[PDB]
């Protein structure tokens, strides 16, 4: 997600 879908 915005952390691991960067």
């Amino acid at each position: 997600x915005l952390s691991l879908c960067a």
